[PDB]
RNA sequence: GAUGAGACGCGUUUUAGAGCUAGAAAUAGCAAGUUAAAAUAAGGCUAGUCCGUUAUCAACUUGAAAAAGUGGCACCGAGUCGGUGCUU
DNA sequence: TTGTACTGTAGCG
DNA sequence: TACAGTACAA
């Protein structure tokens, strides 16, 4: 009557099995629908579900974010066009239209082919006068005469579109960029640090002595040569090296006294970077980025003509290969091909080594300066303030000439400078799953009127309530920051409570250790404890400490940070100010923009003010903690009256750890956790947590349990065995769904007992008693693993059977089911291919013909559709009937599901029989002659779908033949396995014949069969190890799935691809259930 | 560790940046090249500076959909399950 | 003009 | 690893 179900859940597989109380898997005659002759097939209640891995939403999030960025960039361009329209439309009637249709071929182009002027003479004059955009930018900055309005528009449109980063706040100044002033500040703070023997010095000429011309290690002698009173190994060399990112010997040169020197060295380093990002830097006043790129263009031109002359005169061989070929990573490949800067350097670098006199040019490669482009991967560090200043200079230079620039200077500057804040989110109207913003009005949001439309308080508060995460130990409670005061003091006390001294720590000792050392220094080591506390206070000469090895991993960074921003130390040591300080760290963790942070902290202005506020406004914290206030110093024990944290302060002689406070059942804390932890099936799965790779596994195993209950007359099991983010989720749902009855005195009736097991027990059961398994032979190991889970679980709850378990491990019929997916994702591969005459190119837009504009390729098929119809064939037309599959792609999926009939007559199929349209997803199973099974991978690709059910004794033979000397058991057992597997060595020559029969029956890969037979015969004499590993990889030939290229000793066998789905037109399609015990067999040969 | 927000720089694609000479030419020699526009999932309607690659999905009967319903047992054996016997 | 075989295709920090 | 591009059998 009663039965048990065993499960084994993985990321790609869910194994399931039914056992009785006699450890036997039942077999039942299952009814089969469809038009086939078969009405009932005998099936066993053991099998496994195979499925695709569940993906995280990350890639979707990146594509979403990028798509928003492109939309907003186009919107900025549209805003600038709207500003220009009223005047420039009088200047040039069709300028924006030409810039819009610049992409089109001339025959699609309604207006003239030249985008800017529309006349060839003025376009050539523009390109001669301004070969790059930077020349036009620099002229518009540096010219006082009346300029043409369209060129002004290209300048600001280039500047607004490609606007640079916002990693630096506020405005730029030479006080941060010019290295000399921060060097003066750094030497000033060093001198006030010691004042005995200072190196007093003026500013430094960093343009040679610290930037790329003598950067990194070279500055440690170049700058030292101007100040020989200090040295490269000295502390001045130390600060310069720290200003160059090196690791100097701080311990040899020498407390938070030196932290000022460290931070000033870091800001000096920042000054060198903002100097070196621009070539000209301080060498000229006008248009610094435009000037830098014009200089780069001039240097590129002269070095290019030098390089061409030198190649043409001294080594004319491969002159065409460099400058004409455009395929072998030459200069023509650098410009007209897809060769990077470093690839072009790497191509000509052995060349330049071979040629003579290249030294003056090769250093430009060694400095990465040679023939650089103006649009490069290195432009990512360009701040937006440079473009802002350039745009401001252009509008101030043309303010009086064009009045609408004077009326809209702040408008254009706001278009460039506006950033949607971290906390506002998307500017939706409720039609977004992600948006949380609250409007204070119902109108269009522009950057000019952003500050009077969004309710920043309500949007901010919603942002707090969404972004806050919730505690793993109690999911209803808000987490603290990882940089919270109580979080750091929690982990400091939790690390300190496991320290034992020999001459455990008591409460007063721990409190004094924290008050004299942890609340004084960032890093505390064992030597500091035994020297500054035990000898100083406890008067202990010799102390041995075993709790901590070298130093404490936890530290009070946040405490000393607050002690830095305000020096009112007793205020930090006051328990009344704890919640206020928690609110500040909650403020800086959540927000990154200065405005709303300023609004939140301004409430506390009546406690402290001025310099402390202006200082603390620059601090920011990142990350979030794993614990809540309501657990650390929250719930209280009934008998002791102490929390987690109160127990951490004092626990008598034996000190108890947070995990062991949870683990101990003698307190009410476990009860307090479990009574508060608890918080349609689709509605029930819609809220659960965990990684996507395992959530799929849980949902599919509960569905498998649903189908299994449906099979067995709705009778419940006696117990269900479950394998071990998911640590209670493994049981949670199935306890809730099986156990649905309760009484007034019994809180829950245990009709089904959910038994939890670890993989160590089942693996040890397998390793001890010769019931071995491998992954390469077949996917029967999942079902065998689950059935073994059921066996051991029932045996342990209860506590010829060995013959039964060996027979079940050697039963051939196991219901392997590959779950059938409609494919979802991007409908094509992302590389845009160039123009071609092929019709296979996918159009990138509705009006862009891919024969002229290129397009995408490799489309993805969501599912295939079997159609029977008449197709127009032949010059002398007649209507021939045909049955064939057609692959529906992801882009055509919706258009197919709106009206399948019209979509099929769009493709050439007429007189389509509508009722015989069958939907075939990926991994649709077809059966053919001699039991050959083929799996539909696409409309024009099949896959292997048959299992080689090799008897268990030979699988034992293969496992023992491998791992020949790495058992790590006992010598008697190891030598017994070796001699016992040597006594069966003829199993090798029988298993190769097993492979031959099964592959000749259902794989049909005869050339590959002869290849592996010849390679086996000519490698017969090699020993057990490497032979026994190569037969393991030959099961790739017989394994279900796509045909992969496996490899023998030396030869590599290419896969045999089944690129023909014509044979499944007459096969028997199997509609297999999630457990596969119910099937619907349709004989497609009777259709059409 | 799941999950979200805001940004930047590249890349790709088509076009614009007049190629010259010898040429019946299939072409040969030379010059030139660094930049810009437009798009970056086709598109969708509640038209938002929003959404569109995450999750979900055997077949049949009801139901717009949600969702519900849809398939006997015992024994002997085992090449992807077969056979024997009761039952409506 | 239609099927097969072999090799190459794939946008990130 | 599904699909593309080129190269042959009829």
């Amino acid at each position: 009557k009663k039965y048990s179900i065993g499960l084994d859940i993985g990321t790609n597989s869910v194994g399931w099995a039914v056992i009785t109380d006699e450890y036997k898997v039942p077999s039942k005659k299952f009814k089969v629908l469809g038009n086939t002759d078969r009405h009932s097939i005998k099936k066993n209640l053991i099998g496994a579900l195979l499925f695709d891995s569940g993906e995280t939403a990350e890639r979707t999030r990146l594509k979403r974010t990028a798509r928003r960025r492109y939309t907003r960039r186009k919107n900025r361009i549209c805003y600038l066009q709207e500003i220009f329209s009223n005047e420039m439309a009088k200047v040039d009637d069709s300028f924006f239209h030409r810039l819009e249709e610049s992409f089109l071929v001339e025959e699609d182009k309604k207006h003239e082919r030249h985008p800017i002027f529309g006349n060839i003479v003025d376009e050539v004059a523009y390109h001669e006068k301004y070969p790059t955009i930077y020349h036009l930018r620099k002229k518009l900055v540096d010219s006082t005469d009346k300029a043409d309005l369209r060129l002004i528009y290209l300048a600001l449109a280039h500047m607004i579109k490609f606007r640079g980063h916002f990693l630096i706040e506020g405005d730029l100044n030479p006080d941060n960029s010019d290295v000399d002033k921060l060097f003066i500040q750094l030497v000033q703070t060093y001198n006030q640090l010691f004042e005995e023997n200072p190196i007093n010095a003026s500013g430094v000429d960093a343009k040679a002595i610290l930037s790329a011309r003598l950067s990194k290690s070279r500055r440690l002698e170049n700058l030292i040569a101007q100040l020989p009173g200090e040295k490269k190994n000295g502390l001045f060399g130390n600060l310069i090296a720290l200003s160059l990112g090196l690791t100097p010997n701080f311990k040899s040169n020498f407390g938070d006294q030196y932290a000022d020197l460290f931070l000033a060295a870091k800001n000096l380093s920042d000054a060198i970077l903002l100097s070196d990002i621009l070539r000209v830097n301080t060498e000229i006043t006008k248009a610094p980025l435009s000037a830098s790129m014009i200089k780069r263009y001039d240097e590129h031109h002269q070095d290019l003509t030098l390089l061409k002359a030198l190649v043409r005169q001294q080594l004319p061989e491969k002159y065409k290969e460099i400058f004409f070929d455009q395929s072998k990573n030459g200069y023509a490949g650098y410009i007209d091909g897809g060769a990077s800067q470093e690839e072009f350097y790497k191509f000509i670098k052995p060349i330049l080594e071979k040629m003579d006199g290249t030294e003056e040019l090769l250093v430009k490669l060694n400095r990465e300066d040679l023939l650089r482009k103006q649009r490069t991967f290195d432009n990512g560090s360009i701040p937006h303030q440079i473009h802002l200043g350039e745009l401001h200079a252009i509008l101030r230079r043309q303010e009086d000439f064009y009045p609408f620039l004077k009326d809209n200077r702040e408008k254009i500057e706001k278009i460039l400078t506006f950033r949607i804040p971290y906390y506002v989110g998307p500017l939706a109207r409720g039609n977004s799953r992600f948006a949380w913003m609250t409007r204070k009005s119902e109108e269009t949001i522009t950057p000019w009127n952003f500050e009077e439309v969004v309710d920043k308080g309500a949007s901010a508060q919603s942002f707090i309530e969404r972004m806050t995460n919730f505690d793993k130990n109690l999911p209803n409670e808000k987490v603290l920051p990882k940089h919270s005061l109580l979080y750091e003091y929690f982990t400091v006390y939790n690390e300190l409570t496991k320290v034992k001294y020999v001459t455990f720590l008591s409460g007063e000792q721990k409190k004094a250790i924290v008050d004299l050392l942890f609340k004084t220094n960032r890093k505390v080591t064992v030597k500091q404890l035994k020297e500054d506390y035990f000898k100083k206070i406890e008067c202990f000469d010799s102390v041995e400490i075993s709790g901590v090895e070298d130093r404490f991993n936890a530290s009070l960074g946040t405490y000393h940070d607050l002690l830095k921003i305000i020096k009112d130390k007793d205020f930090l040591d006051n328990e009344e100010n704890e919640d206020i300080l928690e609110d500040i760290v909650l403020t800086l963790t959540l927000f990154e923009d200065r405005e709303m942070i300023e609004e939140r902290l301004k409430t506390y202005a009546h406690l402290f003010d001025d310099k402390v506020m202006k200082q603390l406004k620059r601090r920011r914290y990142t990350g979030w903690g794993r614990l809540s206030r309501k657990l650390i110093n929250g719930i209280r024990d009934k008998q002791s009256g102490k929390t987690i944290l109160d127990f951490l302060k004092s626990d008598g002689f034996a000190n108890r750890n947070f995990m062991q406070l949870i683990h101990d059942d003698s307190l009410t804390f476990k009860e307090d956790i479990q009574k508060a932890q608890v918080s349609s099936l689709h509605e029930h799965i819609a809220n659960l947590a965990g990684s996507p790779a395992i959530k799929k596994g849980i949902l599919q195993t509960v569905k498998v349990v649903d189908e299994l209950v449906k099979v067995m007359g709705r009778h419940k099991p006696e117990n269900i065995v479950i394998e071990m983010q998911i640590t209670k989720h493994v049981a949670q749902i199935l306890d809730s769904r099986m156990n649905t009855k309760y009484d007034e005195n019994d809180k829950l009736i245990r009709e089904v007992k959910v038994i939890t097991l670890k993989s160590k027990l089942v693996s040890d059961f397998r390793k001890d008693f010769q019931f071995y398994k491998v992954r390469e032979i077949n996917n029967y190991h999942h079902a065998h693993d689950a059935y073994l889970n059921a066996v051991v679980g029932t045996a342990l709850i209860k506590k010829r059977d060995f013959a039964t378990v060996r027979k079940v491990l050697s039963m051939p019929q196991v219901n392997i089911v590959k779950k059938t997916e409609v494919q979802t994702g991007g409908f094509s591969k992302e590389s845009i291919r160039p123009k071609r005459n092929s019709d296979k190119l996918i159009a990138r837009k509705k009006d862009w013909d891919p024969k002229k504009y290129g397009g995408f390729l490799w489309p993805t098929v969501a599912y295939s559709v079997l159609v029977v119809a008449k197709v127009e064939k032949g010059k002398s037309k007649k209507l021939k009937s045909v049955k064939e599959l057609l692959g529906i792609t992801i882009m055509e999926r919706s258009s197919f599901e709106k009206n399948p009939i019209d979509f099929l007559e769009a493709k050439g199929y007429k007189e389509v029989k509508k009722d015989l349209i069958i939907k075939l997803p990926k991994y649709s199973l077809f059966e053919l002659e001699n039991g050959r099974k083929r799996m539909l991978a696409s409309a024009k690709q099949l896959q292997k779908g048959n299992e080689l059910a090799l008897p268990s004794k030979y699988v034992n033979f293969l496992y023992l033949a491998s791992h020949y000397e790495k058992l790590k058991g006992s010598p008697e057992d190891n030598e017994q396995k070796q001699l016992f597997v040597e006594q069966h060595k003829h199993y090798l020559d029988e298993i190769i014949e097993q492979i031959s029969e099964f592959s000749k029956r259902v794989i049909l890969a005869d050339a590959n069969l002869d290849k592996v037979l010849s390679a086996y015969n000519k490698h017969r004499d090699k020993p057990i190890r490497e032979q026994a590993e190569n037969i393991i990889h030959l099961f790739t030939l017989t394994r279900l799935g796509a045909p992969r290229a496996f490899k023998y000793f030396d030869t590599t066998i290419d896969p045999k691809q089944y690129r023909s789905t014509k044979e499944v037109l007459d096969a028997t399609l199997i509609h297999q259930s999630i457990t596969g015990l119910y099937e619907t067999r349709i004989d497609l040969s009777q259709l059409g």
